[PDB]
Formats: C-alpha cells, sequence, structure tokens
C-alpha cells in the first residue's frame, strides 16, 4: 500500500493476528507516526518501509523479532529513542536518509548494512563503531569533522564506507591500517583533503576510490601503485601536481604509472 493517500495513522485492530504477513510497505503515504499495534498483529514481520511520509518522531520502541529491513528515508525525524530498536535483534538493513537526526541510539550487533546520508550528523556516533558485523556503510552529505582511524572500528568485514560532501581535514591510516583490507569501496569527495596517506597501498583490495573534488589535495602518494585492483578513480576538478595529462583518464594506467614509480624514479 504505497503512494496513495493514507493518513494521518495506520492503527490495528488487536484481534487480527496475521501471522503469515512477511513484507509490508506504507512508503509515501501521509502518515505522521508508525503505524500503531503492530506488534501484535504483524508478529513476523521482514521488512518493513515507511520511506517518504511525513513522521514526526518515534516513541514507542518496535518488537518484531524477526524485522530484517528497516526503512524510514525521507521523513522528519529528529531525535531516535534510545530503545526502540532494542527489542528487534534480527536487523540487518537500516536505513534513514534524508532526515534530521543528530544521535544513533544503541543498534543490534546483528546490523551489517547500515545508510544514513543526508542527515545533521555532526561526528560519527559511538554506537555505529561497535556493530561486530558492519560490511556497508553511507554516512554521505553530512557534516563529519574527522573520522576515527582503522583501529577504533571495531567491525572486520567493512567492504563499503562512503562519505563523500563531509568536511573531513585528515584522513588517518597510520594505526593498524591492515584491518580494513578487505575495504572494497571508499569515498571521500567534496572534502577537505589535504594529502592522501601514503599507507594507502596496504588497503590492497580497493576497487574504487574517488577521491576528486578535493581543491587542497596537490599529488597522489607514490605507494597508492600497489592497490593494483581499482578500476575506478575519478578525478574530475583535481588540480593534481605530478602530469598525467598524457597519461589521459584511465585508472590502471596511472596505477601502473605510479607501481613504476615506486622502483626507481629519477
Amino acid at each position: 500500500v504505497s503512494r496513495n493517500d493514507i493518513g494521518p495513522s495506520v492503527v490495528l485492530d488487536p484481534t487480527v493476528k496475521c501471522p503469515t504477513l512477511k513484507q509490508f510497505n506504507l512508503s509515501y503515504n501521509q502518515l505522521s507516526f508508525v503505524p500503531e499495534n503492530l506488534t501484535d498483529v504483524v508478529e513476523k514481520l521482514e521488512q518493513l518501509i515507511l520511506e517518504g511520509n511525513k513522521i514526526s518522531g518515534i516513541c514507542s520502541p518496535l518488537r518484531l523479532k524477526e524485522l530484517k529491513i528497516l526503512n524510514l528515508s525521507k521523513n522528519h525525524i529528529s531525535s531516535l529513542s534510545e530503545n526502540f530498536l532494542e527489542a528487534c535483534p534480527k536487523v540487518e538493513s537500516f536505513s534513514a536518509r534524508m532526515n534530521f537526526l543528530a544521535a544513533m541510539p544503541f543498534l543490534p550487533p546483528s546490523m551489517t548494512i547500515l545508510k544514513l546520508s543526508q542527515n545533521k550528523f555532526s561526528c560519527i556516533p559511538e554506537a555505529i563503531l561497535n556493530l561486530p558485523h558492519l560490511r556497508s556503510l553511507d554516512m554521505s552529505s553530512n557534516d563529519i569533522q574527522y573520522l576515527p582511524g582503522p583501529a577504533h572500528w571495531k567491525s572486520l568485514n567493512l567492504r563499503e564506507l562512503l562519505f563523500s560532501h563531509n568536511q573531513i581535514s585528515i584522513l588517518d591510516l597510520s594505526e593498524k591500517a591492515y584491518l580494513w583490507s578487505r575495504v572494497e569501496k571508499l569515498h571521500l569527495s567534496h572534502n577537505k583533503l589535504k594529502e592522501i596517506p601514503p599507507e594507502i597501498g596496504c588497503l590492497e583490495n580497493l576497487t574504487s576510490l574517488d577521491v576528486s573534488y578535493n581543491l587542497e589535495l596537490r599529488s597522489f602518494p607514490n605507494e597508492m601503485g600497489k592497490l593494483s585492483k581499482i578500476w575506478d578513480l575519478p578525478l574530475d576538478e583535481l588540480h593534481l601536481n605530478f602530469d598525467f595529462k598524457h597519461i589521459g583518464c584511465k585508472a590502471k594506467d596511472i596505477i601502473r604509472f605510479l607501481q613504476q614509480r615506486l622502483k626507481k624514479a629519477v
């Protein structure tokens, strides 16, 4: 039930027990609340989608023991409850795009993919750095001052980190950067980066790296040539010091060139 003009709140009768409902879409309606009595009615729900509705704010804790994909993107949520996701120990993909969020409360450890781009995040919340299995993370278009180094993060399967359009100053990779070895994508476009760390060669499994639109950046480090798996490296609006106009725009050629620079340079 999507894109209809349903509102302001959907309340269900407790005498209706629907244990066979395993998807529930309510996006783009005129909802102004999470549907009441969602626990005892839809007892085993997999993927709840309340995108696009005009939700004022969460007050009651979910109780869905079987939730797997929660979605609250494009809403007017500003403050999230400290406990509204503690009774959902199977949540995997949580999305809260286009909101007014400021702080992320305690999340179940089974959360793997988490996408919270465009809200009002001033710094990475302490409750997101401690997820044991955090595969993907997207915090683009926030205002992140400094993301912590790899030693502070606890997850090991980190395989995507999106932080474009953020006021990040200095990428820290000195301390135990071998943790991030499995990172398969990393974006830092439109940031205040001054210099790419030389230890970037340790993140040997990168396939895409977007460091474009960083005017303060001048030149790539040599050791970057060891990232033989890269196939996408946009350089749009990047006044690079070392000349690569003769190379052109191919990424693998750039990486091979830097690789040759490693062995001997004159």
